[PDB]
């Protein structure tokens, strides 16, 4: 029945009104720390900031600002770390993240190169013989393997702590398919893309949260856990038709700002849903 809501906004056309009430009821916390005139080299956009209360805080003493923020989502029994994509000079502090907050798994949701142009830094190996050292850290990092698909890369990657030498693997999930412009005219990569991520174990609660990242980590980030949040509530519930999308959207929005940037991509986590449903 989320699909007869689907065609009466369709056949109206309300994709951007009903974006723009979602946008009027989000909830809206302070952003002190972010906006720290220490922290300014640390945000890759100004006006995409964390919250105080759900800022991901890093064990280093002195500077514990990351751009990233966790997202709780209780009835789901799901947690996301959401974050901007490295920059040049927080690709130590991000994978700092990765190993305080116990994570297995990476999920990246744009390429390093969009329409000749910088959306994040290479914060992972490109070869395997060669490996990523962070000297403001004490993080090793070396890649392992990786699996090329047309629509996306999964890299097995071996991340060490030199003081004590511990290593943990971290799977890194690259969706490489999204275009330049808009959003795909259809989520069948974007699912299965999705699926494949939850069958290897690592949005389980006995890990760390996910890693998700894009550009500012608030677009295409947010259809990938308002999607993956929204599927694990309809397969749980008794009644799956009392799952309301702008209801999970703006229960996810109390942990970070502006999650789904544009009316295009409510209208795509709105196919996602209703297809993966469909798929079971």
């Amino acid at each position: 029945e989320m699909e007869k809501e689907f065609e009466q906004i369709d056949k109206s056309g309300s994709w951007a009104a009903i974006y723009q009430d979602i946008r009027h009821e989000a909830s809206d916390f302070p952003c002190r720390v972010a906006k720290l005139p220490k922290n300014k080299n640390r945000n890759r956009y100004r006006d995409v900031s964390p919250f105080d209360h759900s800022r991901i805080k890093l064990h280093q003493e002195d500077n514990d600002y990351i751009n990233a923020s966790l997202i709780k989502m209780e009835e789901a029994q799901r947690s996301y770390i959401l974050t901007q994509g490295p920059l040049p000079n927080t690709c130590g502090h991000f994978w700092e993240m990765v190993w305080e907050q116990k994570s297995r798994g990476v999920v990246m949701l744009n390429r390093v190169m969009e329409k000749g142009s910088l959306k994040c830094a290479q914060y992972w190996p490109q070869k395997e013989e060669k490996e990523m050292i962070f000297e403001d850290t004490n993080l090793k990092l070396t890649l392992i393997s990786e699996d090329i698909k047309s629509y996306y890369t999964v890299r097995q990657l071996e991340l060490e702590n030199l003081t004590t030498q511990e290593t943990r693997e971290i799977l890194h999930f690259h969706y490489t398919a999204w275009p330049d412009f808009g959003v795909p005219e259809s989520p069948a990569s974007f699912l299965n893309f999705l699926f494949k991520v939850r069958e290897s174990g690592s949005l389980s609660p006995e890990h760390g949260p996910v890693v998700v990242h894009c550009s500012a980590g608030i677009g295409r980030s947010g259809t990938f856990c308002l999607a993956d949040t929204c599927l694990l509530l309809m397969d749980k519930r008794k009644d799956p038709s009392s799952v309301d999308i702008k209801k999970v959207l703006l229960e996810m929005r109390k942990f970070r700002m502006g999650l789904i940037q544009t009316a295009d991509q409510l209208r795509f986590s709105y196919l996602a849903v209703i297809e993966g449903a469909k798929f079971i």
